[PDB]
């Protein structure tokens, strides 16, 4: 999994095991080993949402499967909640984009994975 | 919908009312409701375009649907405008890329937009 | 093509001739022109992999065609050996996403490419 979260809130406010965390909770989640995940975050970025400049997060989470329809509702009252705790963002205020793709279209360690 | 837009052009030069008139242009080209609309502006940027550093944008759209190829031409047309009014950019210095999501891929408020 | 790379490492360590090699490189890798290369460079980012915060590239590459089974594989070894030679990252920490997209869902000068 390939996971960017980008948020307004200052970098000071992601707190530095974030993304740590964060890979646990997909670990689980997903169901997929914890050196096959990756975290980018984005701190301190304009960002609006409605227009408005409220603290918001907006994720993108790029997975191999793993991203059922119900494993989504899973997967983002997870990570909804996760944002709530750490970050102190309102429910509605997470933003999440689920890519579900094919191991074609996925390069880890010079080739791609179908080729591994 | 879910925009993203990174530009080489310094953030002074985007203005602050830019997310605003962005969010205004696509809730209208879209017909989609502005409270379901989230803009990410990322200028400053590293960006080259036939490997010039030329002032240049680009930009991801994502939505649930209102991108059919009809729709692109129009958003396409409408965003190049924009960008040329704003930004001062060349009509051939905006790129973008749409993506055309399944309510099953989106996380908002807590559960997939397929579940609300 | 619309490329996107970001890295943990500095940007001073992403040399100013990266987004020139990476366009010959990829014009030759997808047999694209030159002129519809975009590169975007993220560097000085916050990425884990692994929940490691040892240096890592996380790509996007997005095309309109020119992605097959076959031609990822190559461009993941091009990619992969370029990254390890110029930001002297191993090879088991470039995570490259493919995505092959349709002609309706590209803005370029004004319209889409499917319209051009
Ligand atoms: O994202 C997946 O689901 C995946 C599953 C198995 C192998 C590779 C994978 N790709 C992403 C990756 C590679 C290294 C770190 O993140
Ligand atoms: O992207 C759409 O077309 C959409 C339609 C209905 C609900 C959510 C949606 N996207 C996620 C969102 C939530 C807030 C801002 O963006
Ligand atoms: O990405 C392609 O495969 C492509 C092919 C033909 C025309 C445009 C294209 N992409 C959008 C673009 C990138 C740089 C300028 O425009
Ligand atoms: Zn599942
Ligand atoms: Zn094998
Ligand atoms: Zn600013
Ligand atoms: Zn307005
Ligand atoms: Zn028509
Ligand atoms: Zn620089
Ligand atoms: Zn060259």
């Amino acid at each position: 999994p390939m996971v960017r979260v980008a948020t307004n809130l200052p970098d000071k406010d992601v707190p530095a095991n974030f993304e740590e965390r964060l890979t646990d909770l997909l670990a689980e989640s997903m169901n997929k080993p914890r050196n096959r995940i990756a975290i980018e975050v984005l701190a301190g970025q304009r960002i609006t949402h409605g227009a408005s400049r409220n603290p918001v997060a907006v994720i993108k989470v790029e997975s191999i499967g793993a991203l059922s329809a119900d494993d989504n509702i899973r997967h983002t009252q997870k990570i909804t909640q996760f944002c709530q705790d750490t970050l102190k963002l309102p429910k509605d205020k997470v933003i999440i984009t689920y890519f579900d793709l094919q191991p074609i279209h996925v390069g880890f360690n010079g080739t791609t994975v179908a080729a591994a």
